[PDB]
């Protein structure tokens, strides 16, 4: 029972960089909590990250494709790609948006998601916790 | 550790009015659902729905001064009142905003919060679910 | 068959306060008018003003719980409230949306209306007469 | 004792034409609705329609000579006209501005008016029904 | 030199009607203006008005073929007319814009002129003697 | 099939007029294109130019009641005339709108249009076979 | 004679809390010291706080009734009910708008007052003392 | 009468410098064909010209003083300076506003004007001859 | 002469069996070949690329711009946002045609501006797959 | 303590000039109003007025030189001048920014000031007092 | 021949260095002079620097420039973001115009991200100090 | 010392392409400057350019990694990517933003930067001195 977490640009270096910004937990840490949860939930996860947007969108492509459901943060993507917006609305299985800063408390222009009008919906803000949260959600249909 | 759950104005019709935009789940159903998980939690959680902004108010000062977390969902108020903003912003343990409903996907005036800013973080769009996410994050502090 | 008549903050002041504005018809005086209408059209009316919010809401939650239609008047609300706009949407009977003044030939915030795109429709700038006008479109529907 | 009511671009092909929006009632059937009413008011009706903003200035120029009321729908050239708002402005006796849709639950565009700030007043959304309660207040008035 | 003065709509009306507004010189009275201040300058006028903006645009690709220049006073389609800024934009002799009341003095959509961009230059607030100016520049050159 | 071309106001003057903007064919000229065009295609096309906003609106009204494709350059009224575009979106057959020049590189104000939107598809800035474009597409409906 | 000080929501919480932002004054000393000066000026001063717009409401229509002042903090108010000033609106004596902090200082949002326009004055960003310093305009009219 | 002419920054450099933008009459030019124009009129021309608002506001504190007409061309001033608009305001005699150039023609910015509203008129694009067409309209009143 | 160069941006590679909807049913492999056919009867040689890869379509532009080709781009959802995209297509002195399947000005607001237009000599849209067509006929004439 | 009062463009008319705007007090008047309420408050006025902006900016520099505090009206400037904004944020000493009118009842543009973020306070609408209340804070710190 | 730069300093830039030390720097006006007026040297240059609160005095000061056909480095301070007279005298300038800006003004309010000056400017250095007005000096001195 | 110079979008056809935009100097021309400068100044420059959006987030990587300095001419990117933003953001040693041409004197959008308020400093319109200019601050700190 297959879930997707997908990490778009910069985010391979989680914890370590940026801790005040983005938590001190590393992207291989989250991979080992998101595994540890989805196993407690019953759900196999796939975690992937990548900073080549043609990459993300072949993931996305590919759950569209297996019509498995989608947990992504997209970086600096969700404020700018209407690309990604567009093989995001072909998923047919939920698609949970997951922002680990609160985006409303930064700069205005990070008030604006591309993803959040085609996204089923948003967790902001909760750190690390809200891809486990987004899990738990899929979990429950 | 107690949680306080708020619900602003029209929500005591949950599930018997406007099921599908809010869900079918009764506010009495919310309630007896939140406090099932409550327990599984370890947490205790006292829910309370208002109409009125001055009642909504008074429970956000109650919460203020016993530093205890508060999960609220302000109803059309998210979007107006900055008195509410300005007494949400005096607590100091965690602020959770939920949304039942894709704010994202309706009209452009929903897209913006007077709490969003001030809040730990919101979750929206992940129907009743969002009330039992927010205090599974509020348990793990 | 029963009309619901709800007048917000203020409007019990009506005539005998800024006759300048709102005309020097006083509420009980208004009240008589629309009943003695509402008879000659084999109608009931209720009316009912009130400044507190949450009253509005009431009475509008009633007009709903009973499919009976709405004339509101929501003075300075008409402008402010989504929680407004979220109880009168869901009233299944028609609702007039009624301004006693002309709102287009004031402040430019007075013509924006979060009522006017959920209400079935209305009547601005014909004094007192719009809630008469409102009365007979609900005798015929 | 004569109202002269005035139908812009269009809205000759009412009813047999784009039902759903604007009603089944033709502009025939609208006319004798008009004068059927006219005459249990103690009023005379005249009823005109035009797609040239140049013939309607004409009827409104003429109105403002005969100081005779006018009911205007003006279509299109509501949003777009200020030729048509300053004809308007010189009328001594009222003008009712009168659109059958709900303009406030369609595009934009359309919630603003040239006309409303000059009309005496406004109805939006009751249908053909409309221009009968501007009847009904001219009589009264 | 013959120049073409032209008129658009409800400027028939001028002295009679809106007189706060416009003056209280005729239409009829400011051809007589125009054409003795054209002899005396050695210039022949040409002063025409209408409510057609299809008639208005013939006179303009009249003037545009005979190389003649023009002083327009578009009235509300000064603010409303693409068509018409595209018909005297072909001009290839001066193009003055005359507004006989100051429109920077009245509501704010009055400060925008689709024709000010590419008229040769405008005269407003100046009453009819802007009409009289813009000749005498004509004349000058 | 026949298939309605139509020009709005100024497009008279093509090609004597104008050349650098909208390119040397005449308004004649552009007929007989078409014409033979139509003809190569198995095509009926009847081409017709007006600078009256009422006489477009009455072809169009022709076409809708014909249940026969428009192509519809309306020149000036792209931007300006929603009656043009009340009476063009009530069509069953295809609207295609066509723009000789290319409106995205000249004003701001060019780039919007009240058509586009009601529109089964648009060509900008291919000049005349832009319209012979338009029939072909027609012609494989 | 009499003035009647007014303060909005969450005003009742002042100095025992965000003594950063409102100062260290709580609201039973700011009593204390405004009926001490208002004494010293030879005014009767009446001060009221309420988290209820219905409640503050009722405050300004006796205060409009017996044509008395009213010196009035509105707190997030301010910025968002229509209702308020609408009442306020009709007051005859002076009205004079305090708010504690420098609300120009702070967000955007804060920088608009829907008071001021209908206001005497305004004091802003001079703490407690504002309120003071208003007792003693109105001691001099 | 005596008329003052106003000339803002840079203006002493007229004709010499950016011939090209603002004409090749240099303000020498310009004071003694004013001057000319003037004596043909029957009036007395004072021309002046400054860098220095503080200068300029002296010389409109005098002409308010004195009650005499002033012709201003403000140059950047004019879209600037709310100081020189109040000064300005003051002026009970006419006060015409001159662009040698076509502010509507070039950027976006010199559309505004801060001027305009508080004159009694405008002329615009028409050159040097701008000043010529304010005297002869003040020699006429 | 007469190469003419199709570029087909992010996404597009799964015309036809997906979001048929909204794109139209015709697959990238089936728009190949109607643009093939089109191209032998105008007299003309297509060469049709798709990529969701940014930094390969701009590629092509710059080969296309070095050969002095024409040059008929849907770049998908990099219509609204490129600005690099914008930049490298303004260097082409051929021509370039704007093609859009579904009618943007019918759709989401953000997508009724494009970073492409001002710079392309025109713009086809909301005229399905035959949009492709037609602007091959219209650069087999000018 | 030395106080500074700084008057900005034109208020060396005040009294004299625009009664019914500013007030009946003159220049002169307000000076002596000031000493004598700076006396009767142990504190020494030092008041100064200038049209120009380079004179205020001395002012300014001279008073953040000598740690005072400055009581500014900057008339037009307050809303224009980034100069004599920047120059204020220099002080240590409280800044108080004072209009003697309500600059929120009158143009829009005049409801921005750059001074307010940076000044500790302001006060508006309360005519002359305004400077005699903004002494009263300032002997209290 | 020896290039003549001038170097024109806005309003309250003779306050250089009374605040804001980590927006502005702590080097003081005269310091600056000295500073330019040696890095020029060294480039074969002759630096100008002068500085008014008057905006009056620095339209003079760029009309001269105007007439002598001079390069001009200009900090025109808080006018920058409002005067459309600097603009216009700017305008006129035949020889570069390099607008410089001490601080980083795109980190800061969002009123100081528009200038009236950087589109008739040859170009514009901001963010990087003092340092910036000897970087303009060398790109004149170059090209 | 080392410093990262680092080329986006396009740049990689400088000089041989759109000369009278960005220059004739090629990008192989330039790495050549840049080194030479670099070396003169006592500092070692790696000058590297890609088209791929991933592949400028790795280089940036490396040099928050390294705690080196970044020269970045962005190209298009600087106006539209905050995933570039956000990874330059994590930089510790001093970033400069250049661009060859004045992005001011261009169209508006380009006026804008996602990378300047992150920037140490930005320089524009110095053609490709201001890399060599930027070596220069580098060497400096
Ligand atoms: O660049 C990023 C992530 C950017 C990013 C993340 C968010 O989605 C979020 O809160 O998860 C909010 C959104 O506005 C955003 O752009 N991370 C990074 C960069 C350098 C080093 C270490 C981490
Ligand atoms: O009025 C409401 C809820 C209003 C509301 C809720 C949200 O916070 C949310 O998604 O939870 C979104 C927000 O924009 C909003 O205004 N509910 C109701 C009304 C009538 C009958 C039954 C229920
Ligand atoms: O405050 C109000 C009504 C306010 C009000 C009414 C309108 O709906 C309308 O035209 O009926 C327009 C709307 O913009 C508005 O806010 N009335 C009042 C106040 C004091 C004393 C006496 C009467
Ligand atoms: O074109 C129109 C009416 C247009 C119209 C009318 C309204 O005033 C109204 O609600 O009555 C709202 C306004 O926004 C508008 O433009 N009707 C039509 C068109 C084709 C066929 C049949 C009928
Ligand atoms: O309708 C109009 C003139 C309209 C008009 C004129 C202006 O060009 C100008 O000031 O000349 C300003 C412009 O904003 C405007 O719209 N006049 C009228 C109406 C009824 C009766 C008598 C006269
Ligand atoms: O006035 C016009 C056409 C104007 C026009 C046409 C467009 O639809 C187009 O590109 O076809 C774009 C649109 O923005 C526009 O308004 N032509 C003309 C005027 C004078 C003399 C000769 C010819
Ligand atoms: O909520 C408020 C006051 C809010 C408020 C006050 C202001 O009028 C002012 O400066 O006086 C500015 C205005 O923008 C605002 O909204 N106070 C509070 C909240 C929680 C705990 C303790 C005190
Ligand atoms: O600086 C200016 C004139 C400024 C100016 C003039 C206008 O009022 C006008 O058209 O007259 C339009 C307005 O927008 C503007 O700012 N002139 C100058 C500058 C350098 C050398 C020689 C002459
Ligand atoms: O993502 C896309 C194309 C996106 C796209 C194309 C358009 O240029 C156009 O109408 O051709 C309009 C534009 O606004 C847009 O972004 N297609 C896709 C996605 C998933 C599965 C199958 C196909
Ligand atoms: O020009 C002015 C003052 C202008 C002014 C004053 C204010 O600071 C204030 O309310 O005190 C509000 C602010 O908006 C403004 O511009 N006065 C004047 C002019 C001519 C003759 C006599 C007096
Ligand atoms: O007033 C100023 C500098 C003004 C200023 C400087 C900038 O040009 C720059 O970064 O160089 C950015 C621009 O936004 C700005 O306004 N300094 C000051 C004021 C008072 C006391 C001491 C120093
Ligand atoms: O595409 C680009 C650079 C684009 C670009 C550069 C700038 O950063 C700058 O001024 O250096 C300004 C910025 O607005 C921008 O987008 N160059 C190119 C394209 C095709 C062929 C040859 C060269």
């Amino acid at each position: 029972l297959i879930v997707n977490v997908i990490n778009g640009p910069n985010l391979g270096r989680l914890g370590r960089r940026e801790p005040a910004v983005y938590g001190g937990t590393t992207h291989d840490e989250l991979v080992a909590l998101i595994e540890r949860e989805a196993a407690e939930l019953g759900l196999k996860a796939v975690v992937r990250q990548s900073d080549s947007e043609a990459q993300l969108l072949d993931w996305i492509h590919q759950a569209a494709d297996a019509a498995e459901p989608v947990i992504l943060n997209a970086g600096g993507l969700t404020h700018t790609s209407v690309a990604l917006r567009d093989a995001c609305a072909e998923l047919s299985a939920p698609l949970i948006e997951v922002h680990i800063s609160n985006v409303h408390a930064r700069e205005e222009f990070r008030r604006h998601s591309y993803l959040s009008p085609i996204a089923t919906g948003v967790i902001v803000g909760l750190g690390i916790q809200g891809y486990l949260l987004a899990l738990r959600y899929l979990a429950e249909h």
